RNA sequence: UUUUUU
């Protein structure tokens, strides 16, 4: 317990970011199924604006949608398929990745965004450490899925992130795409179960972080022998600015974007502006590095984010990691202005899978 | 994917 706590305007002065560098990536759907190593899910952006013209409705399709997510029973917060991924990037070295904290983007997001605004309900996370490492997952088993009717705004706006997404990518290249295909998009069913995800090293500070992203689509081209963190784009929907309210809230979806992206490096930004009746209207690329600019004409948001990302890092790194220290077990949650951190006594969540499971544990000893 | 007063 020892560095209990961690407040929320606590800052370091060191702004060093390292360059993220992509280790490995993996291809997932519902019902069990892992690829390492497998780009079968990572789709292509392709958006022309004849296709823009039609006025596309990102609403059309709400009653028919198969949400394989919200039906699969699945441990949405493991680590399994990243560690996966991870244990065959060291074989391959024959070596641990040098890092100290091993998680999601998403959650490392939650992290940092819980000091600019976003909710401390929404940091609620277990910490283990081993072998010289923090493994850190979500604590929910799974997502928080609307259950409002299929009509209500809640329901819409929760689909619309998906149903954008079946209008602007595609499985393969625009010029390997049957024509059907390319022109029916409108017709296709969405669907939310198949995913991609990259695994990168990146860091903050003295420290290294391997972090697993889910990943939206080539931007451009891929590189099939090379890193391609320049290639991927994040797609996001947005509500067209029109007034003083919308501003604020377009700069807010600006500057979580770039939370999003900055930490795994993605450079690409595609944004879908939406009215109220969810027709698309345009769409609008940003590169990432640009935003902090963006926002500085409006801040100071992303260089304390920074500050902020480094501070709760360096925090996190104080827990204890030597070899007496393997499988001690933490809950990270935020409440009263300030991170927390508790050492639990629950010796089923540290001796079964949850975390870290028998065939990862299995596989670092063989390397000592 | 949705929300986040920041
Ligand atoms: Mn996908
Ligand atoms: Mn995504
Ligand atoms: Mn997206």
């Amino acid at each position: 317990v020892f560095e209990s706590e961690l407040l929320l305007q606590r800052r370091l002065a060191t702004t060093a970011l390292k360059q993220p560098k992509e280790l490995g990536y993996y291809s997932t759907n519902v019902g069990g199924e892992l690829k390492v190593m497998d780009e079968s899910n990572l789709s292509y952006y392709y958006l022309p604006d004849a296709d823009i013209e039609k006025h596309i409705d990102l609403s059309a399709g709400a009653r028919k949608f198969q949400d394989e997510q919200a039906e699969a029973e699945d441990d949405t917060g493991s680590l399994h398929g990243l560690l996966q991924t991870l244990m065959e990037y060291e074989r391959r070295k024959s070596k641990k990745v040098n890092a100290d904290i091993i998680a999601f983007r998403g959650q490392v997001k939650r992290l940092i965004h819980c000091a600019f605004g976003g909710h401390a309900t929404d940091v609620d996370m277990y910490v283990m450490s081993f072998d010289g490492q923090l493994f850190i997952r979500a604590a929910r088993k799974k997502l928080e899925f609307p259950t409002s009717p299929r009509e209500s705004w809640a329901y819409l706006a929760y689909y619309s992130g998906y149903k954008f997404e079946r209008m602007a990518l595609l499985d393969r290249p625009v010029a390997e795409t049957p024509r059907e295909v390319l022109e029916s998009r409108g017709k296709q069913v969405v669907r939310n179960g198949p995913q991609y995800k990259t695994v990168v090293r990146t860091g903050v500070g003295e420290h290294k972080l391997v972090l697993g992203a889910e990943v939206d689509g080539i931007f451009d081209f891929r590189e099939p022998t090379g890193d391609n963190l320049k290639h991927y784009v994040e797609l996001k929907v947005a509500k067209k600015v029109q007034t003083l309210k919308d501003a604020t809230n377009f700069e807010q979806k600006l500057f979580s974007v770039w939370l999003q992206c900055f930490l795994v490096g993605i450079n690409r930004v595609i944004i879908g502006f939406r009215d109220e009746k969810f027709v698309l209207k345009s769409v609008e690329e940003f590169s990432t590095s640009e935003i902090p600019l963006l926002l500085k004409s409006t801040r100071n948001a992303c260089v304390d984010a920074i500050k902020w990302y480094g501070a709760l890092t360096k925090w996190l790194c104080e827990l204890p990691r030597g070899p007496e220290d393997d499988f001690k077990l933490y809950r990270l949650s935020c409440s009263r202005g300030a991170l927390h951190l508790r050492q639990l006594h629950d010796e089923d969540l540290a001796n079964g899978d949850d975390i870290i499971p028998g065939w990862f544990r299995e596989w670092r000893r063989s390397l000592s």
